[PDB]
């Protein structure tokens, strides 16, 4: 009252994104939300219509240092950094500052696990910001720390955990997903140029050396008491925006009972649309929308479960994940500023 | 060995003819004159030109479309029946028996009539020899024959990627293949569904859980060259590309990286199209487009115990139209890689 939000990493894409959904929020449009300081590690100086054109009603904005000084007495800091490390920064912010960590440094449980993974000592663990999952609605009600998740274990875990929580499936699972380029995020390489990306897929970081594997592991492995293995394979496709995860387990369950489980599961929560049965997920229903779609069956053949789910990854993926973590903290209503309406064609 | 052989295109207007016809205009018989271009027949269109279907193929722009009819096809030594997503067998019996027939479609694929009639609902008609001559035992089937029956473009990638582990037992024969795919492999019918606007920044997966009717030529191909039960889970994605299959395929192993990494040197070693990627490299589509080159990795993920081969081919070329070619060369007593280059078109 009024709740001054800063963005630190405001010119990648994460952060274009957070500052999309904050313009058309509710608190943003009757005064409740202020939006502050916006901040990089270079290009201070530079205005905001530089980094993001689209952002019209912000371009004048000039882009500020990242320091703890210049993100100071804002409510509450986004850092807008998903493959960032902000452990330094968030430690010289007070308990009291709403921090929401686009990055991996406090999604993880496990210390061991973090130091095999991003070698480096483990900064601890925050409220998971996928409130759909058991148990992290509660977590995130009234934080003032939110790790917001990976894009493809968001995926990943919606496709799968209500199965895997109903021992519905086996805890071996598969994932192959696709992704469009913008998870890779906005620093420029060869390999992420449109001449190279456009007409062209490819698998990358396979075989289990993707960090987001044990981040979909520790996400199912709070839904069970078996061990869990995963094999995660993601795929760059020609797209600038989209997840489409198929994620497989063996089952010994008959459909409607996996069908069931999902209803279930899902029936009251707003971002997430079960297919109805004979349609399928499709990236391009869900982009600029902060909707998962899921569909579900069975393979009875290959004693295969298959869910397929699509999300935008800059969206439930990435930066919707945010701002519904933050309404959350906040006490705002979980939906607002998160449309469900995909932007398609 | 053929000396001059005059070929026809049966559905010359779709993506399937199209290609056949790039291949053939490319080709070094085509150049020398042992290899002639004759009718080129599509079932409606009679009458327009090719330069309308396929501007491209300007050397035979002015090309008039024919009827597909028995009668127009005859008098050709070869005949492409170019329709991936037809069924031939009709027409097929109304060639003369002594003609090169090589079928794009399914009809003459599968080897069990009880899997056909299950995702075909029809009779099965029979097998060719299966166009794929990278698999064990099919070079031979394909020399001098008069029947080829080319492989659906999944199964390509997909038996790359996945045959040599298990035809050496070194990985579990339960196999998982998810494969994105370019749309041109969906065919030329316009749909709703095809529609640029649709599949432009969108994925989606279709014909999921087993469904899709390439899903027991992967299994079939894969029962050759082991004894035991195998089961294939296998999911297709439409990707915004036009070209290309990236297809990635596990199986649960508890061998080591380097037994799997011989099988495939055994496998690959001598054959032309099949490229095993350097250390620290992975396949990628755009790589192979334009090409009959499959480019293949394996790798172990050890916490998953499990399996990874990803495979890149160009689902026109390799997949469909390059295949087709390479066993015409095989039947025709012809250099396998006559027509048929590794490089691709990049970027």
């Amino acid at each position: 009252n009024a709740t001054k939000v800063a963005v630190a990493g405001a010119s990648g894409y994460a952060g274009g994104e957070i500052l999309r959904l904050l313009l058309g929020h509710p608190a943003y449009a009757d005064g409740r939300l202020r939006i502050g300081a916006l901040t990089a590690a270079t290009s201070a100086g530079s205005t905001l219509g530089e980094h993001h054109p689209h952002l019209t009603p912000l371009a004048h904005r000039v882009v500020e240092p990242t320091e703890a000084a210049v993100l100071g007495g804002h409510d509450a800091v986004f850092l807008a950094l998903p493959h960032g490390h902000s452990a330094v920064l968030a430690q010289q912010l007070s308990p009291e500052t709403l921090i929401i960590d686009c990055g991996a440094d406090f999604r993880l449980t496990d210390a061991a696990v973090w130091e095999r993974f991003y070698g480096s000592s483990h900064a601890g663990s925050w409220p998971y910001g996928l409130p759909e999952l058991p148990g992290a609605r509660d977590q995130l009600r009234g934080t003032r720390r939110i790790a917001v998740p990976g894009c493809y274990p968001t995926a990943a875990l919606l496709a799968l955990f209500p199965a895997l929580a109903a021992d519905l499936i086996e805890p071996a699972v598969t994932v192959v997903a696709v992704s469009g380029t913008s998870g890779a995020g906005r620093a420029a390489t060869t390999d992420l140029l449109g001449a190279e990306v456009i007409g062209s897929a490819r698998a990358y970081n396979i075989a289990g050396v993707h960090r987001h594997t044990p981040e979909i592991a520790q996400g199912l492995r709070a839904v069970t008491d078996r061990d869990v293995s995963v094999s995660f394979t993601p795929v760059l496709i020609p797209a600038s925006r989209g997840i489409l995860a198929t994620c497989t387990a063996r089952t010994r369950s008959p459909l409607s009972q996996l069908r069931a489980a999902y209803e279930k599961a899902y029936h009251a929560e707003p971002f997430i649309y079960l297919m109805p049965e004979g349609q399928l997920p499709r990236t391009g229903a869900v982009i600029g929308s902060n909707a998962a779609h899921i569909a579900v069956a069975v393979d009875e053949d290959a004693q295969t479960f298959v869910a397929i789910a699509a999300i935008d990854n800059l969206v439930k993926g990435t930066a919707g994940a945010a701002v519904q973590s933050m309404n959350l903290a906040l006490g705002w209503p979980e939906t607002d500023g998160l449309s469900v309406v995909g932007v398609a064609p």
